[PDB]
């Protein structure tokens, strides 16, 4: 099987498989919901950011949201969410980073995304209610890696992807 790139689509991802997300651009990453109590989103942030409110487009909607970034030199990955249609975004995991890659999973009810900062960074889990029915929309090119390989997508993440469009026979 072929791991990636993809490009930018909507679905519903199956449990035990790592989205490995390669964002160009800073905003939206890519956001995900389950229609009932979680919409969520992974937002991208310059290297040298002070204090400013930003606009996101989440699920439609112009959100603004005040963010910064003190590394001099690394991108910050931000995991966002609410808890109702209406509610507020909370900031919660970051993820500092020289490669420009983020990654998220679902397994055993949790929601997985990588924290820290680069070439340390390791999955931590997010276990505030069940997230096996999210879906997701990426904005960006991404790849899929299951768990049975997480050892390759933590590699990724840490270290950068491979030079080549080859990622289906380099490890
Ligand atoms: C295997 C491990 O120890 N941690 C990996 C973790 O596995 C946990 C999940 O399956 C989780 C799902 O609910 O269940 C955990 O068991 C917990 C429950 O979470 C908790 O509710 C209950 O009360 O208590 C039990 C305690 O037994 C599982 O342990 O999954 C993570 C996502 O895949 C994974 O990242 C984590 O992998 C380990 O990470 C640590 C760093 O935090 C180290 O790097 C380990 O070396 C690493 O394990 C390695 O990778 C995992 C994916 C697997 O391949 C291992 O065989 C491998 O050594």
């Amino acid at each position: 099987t072929l791991d990636g790139p993809y490009q930018p689509t909507s679905f519903n991802p199956p449990i035990n498989y790592w989205l490995l997300l390669s964002p160009t651009n800073a905003g939206v990453v890519m956001q995900g919901t389950n229609n009932t109590n979680r919409w969520l989103a992974t937002l991208l942030v310059e290297p040298n950011v002070e204090s400013t409110t930003r606009n996101y487009n989440l699920f439609g909607s112009s959100v603004d949201i005040t963010v910064e970034n003190t590394s001099s030199d690394k991108w910050k990955f931000i995991d966002v969410g609410k808890t109702s249609l209406n509610g507020s975004y909370v900031q919660h995991g970051t993820l500092i980073s020289s490669t420009k890659l983020c990654a998220a999973m679902k397994h055993g009810g949790n929601l997985y995304t990588f924290s820290g900062t680069t070439p340390n960074a390791l999955p931590k889990a997010y276990s505030t209610t069940n997230f096996d029915s999210v879906n997701v929309t990426t904005f960006a090119d991404f790849y899929i890696i299951s768990r049975d390989n997480e050892q390759k997508c933590r590699q990724y993440v840490n270290n950068g992807l491979p030079p080549i469009q080859n990622t289906r026979n380099l490890e």
